[PDB]
């Protein structure tokens, strides 16, 4: 079905990419699902998580603290669905491995598998940015793992251009 995502470059049958600030893109589109680059404690301090949480006026963090108090930490490679607040219907909090914590990059595939539970998502590249993985690798795993329709927002223009120009 037609959707309102605009200005994306089509990489494959199901994967699209744009140089965009995921906060602004979520505010404009109000997608059914926005993906957060979460950690196991849902402590949304920085990176994508800090930015999304700030845009919710800390409501995402308040909700997340209750989630953790009830359920305990997520697994690396795991996820949970919480409110999307003012950004989306739902936020899919997905934990990619953090290379700066020594976590196994193979868990990146498991992390992306969570996307297949949703027909359409707005998402960042998992484990990129402050999580320390190579974004080119993250994009490859995304394309080779996600079968549902995923609209990727890449914050940095230089990285966006490199991701497009190196894509196989």
């Amino acid at each position: 079905m037609v959707n309102s995502f605009s200005g994306y470059l089509k990489l494959t049958d199901n994967v699209y990419i744009k140089n965009a600030d995921i906060v602004e893109e979520a505010k404009k589109v109000k997608p059914t699902v926005v993906v957060n680059a979460a950690n196991v404690y849902l402590k949304h301090g920085g990176g994508v998580a800090g930015a999304l949480n700030k845009a919710t006026n800390n409501a995402m963090q308040v909700e997340s603290d209750d989630y953790i108090a009830t359920n305990g930490p997520l697994k690396v490679g795991g996820s949970c669905v919480l409110s999307g607040h003012n950004l989306a219907k739902h936020c899919l909090h997905v934990v990619g491995p953090n290379v700066n914590k020594g976590e196994d990059i193979q868990l990146l595939k498991s992390a992306y598998e969570n996307f297949n539970q949703h027909e359409v998502l707005l998402a960042p590249l998992l484990s990129a940015g402050i999580f320390g993985a190579d974004p080119i690798h993250s994009l490859r795993v995304c394309v080779d793992t996600v079968r549902t329709n995923v609209y990727l927002a890449v914050f940095d223009k230089n990285l966006y251009d490199k991701l497009v120009s190196s894509f196989l």
